[PDB]
DNA sequence: TTAAATAGGGAAGATAAGCAAAGGGTTGACGAAAGCCCTTTGTCCC
């Protein structure tokens, strides 16, 4: 049920962030991921 | 071209009825990330 989509995700060049520069401008592709964001009710982006 | 001295107490402010219907509210322009092909320029090999 959740491991289908993974594959899906990992086939394509998808990325997992929670802070990135493309919602200033969408030429950008700058993408980094935090770790000590990571909490119970803490939403993130691909 | 005046010195002072005060300016009311009481009562009371109406009720009933009703405020409409119909029609319409616009279009056109503001995408990134690739795949393929061709041409040109430049480098290297044969």
């Amino acid at each position: 049920m959740i491991k289908e989509m993974i594959e899906d995700f990992i086939s394509k060049g998808g990325l997992i962030f929670t802070h990135s520069g493309r919602y200033t401008n969408t030429n950008n592709s700058c993408f980094i991921f935090n770790k000590n964001d990571i909490g119970v009710d803490t939403k993130v982006d691909m």
